[PDB]
């Protein structure tokens, strides 16, 4: 016989206490962006970007993660 | 006969405290990008990226994690 | 016959105080970029950044973390 | 004859910048205040103040002050 | 005869700059403040403070100042 007993228990706590969270600047491509091209050839696919892109300003107040994983496999 | 027992227990803390959390300044790309191009061939694919770019500003006021991976196996 | 008892037991803590957290200043790429090109080629992909890119002002209040792994395995 | 000619003249500049202002924390009384009296004789005026009482928190974005007096006085 | 001609000039700059003011803390009376009287007498005026008072956090972005006197007497 066989006998499997998966009781795994679990009081955790993640926590945090801030008292304040600000005066966040965040400023990019302040300056200036000059792009001058004369006489170019491209045979295959052109990907282009010019100035302010994918910039982020993330501010949780939290911002806290708990990832459990839990696997029983029997064969 | 086999007889497995998994009672793993957890009593975990992950704790912040912060008084507090400011004045934070970011400012990426200030100054001047000039960019000046003549008689390029390309025969092949282009990825171009001028400026600002993917530029971040992380502010949690926890940012606390807890990973925890259980994994029984049986053969 | 096979007995396993796996009781692993867990008071653990992963603890921060902070006073104060603050007056943080990044700036990135302050200066000026000056690209210039003549009479180039290529004959294969071509990846180009050019200015200010994935830069990264990460400021957590608690930024703690704990990594635990349990795996018991029969066979 | 009496001739007076009072021409002052002002090009003056009083100025201030700030790029943030903040997370100020003022906490005063925080403990305890216990106050026991037995038998006491007052024969003249009483003021009394217990606790927390006229404390500030100013916190002006300018703050700036000019004072110019001007006197001409002829006998 | 008597000829006078006050013309003062001015071209003058009282400036501040500052990229960041922030995360001040000013916590007065924390502690505990235990008062006992038996048997007291007073034959005059009697003024009392107990606990947290007249506490400033002043906190100015500029706090710049200028006083200017100009003062002309003719007797």
């Amino acid at each position: 016989s066989v006998q499997i007993v998966y009781k795994p228990v679990d009081l955790s706590k993640v926590t945090s206490k801030c008292g304040s969270l600000g005066n966040i600047h965040h400023k990019p491509g302040g300056g200036q962006v000059e792009v001058k091209s004369e006489k170019l050839d491209f045979k295959d696919r052109v990907q282009s970007k010019i100035g302010s892109l994918d910039n982020i300003t993330h501010v949780p107040g939290g911002g806290n993660k708990k990832i459990e994983t839990h696997k029983l496999t029997f064969r």
